[PDB]
RNA sequence: GGACUAGCGGAGGCUAGUCC
């Protein structure tokens, strides 16, 4: 138990911080950083993503 | 508060509902 929010595991949430499916940055074992899972650079995130689109 | 169901999210929170 502990921190039911942990349930959107139920829907392969995506890792905020790597930029995988199956964990979050919360359950990732990757350090806390922002570098977007789309070009691979550090400040800006995919939304944002001064390279390409976001799929 | 907890646990689910949902739902989105570059940040995981929020609410509702049910239960006490
Ligand atoms: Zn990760
Ligand atoms: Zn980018």
């Amino acid at each position: 138990m502990q921190k039911g929010n942990f349930r959107n595991q139920r829907k392969t949430v995506k890792c905020f911080n790597c930029g995988k499916e199956g964990h979050i940055a919360k359950n990732c074992r990757a350090p806390r950083k922002k570098g977007c899972w789309k070009c691979g650079k550090e400040g800006h995130q995919m939304k944002d993503c001064t390279e390409r689109q976001a799929n």
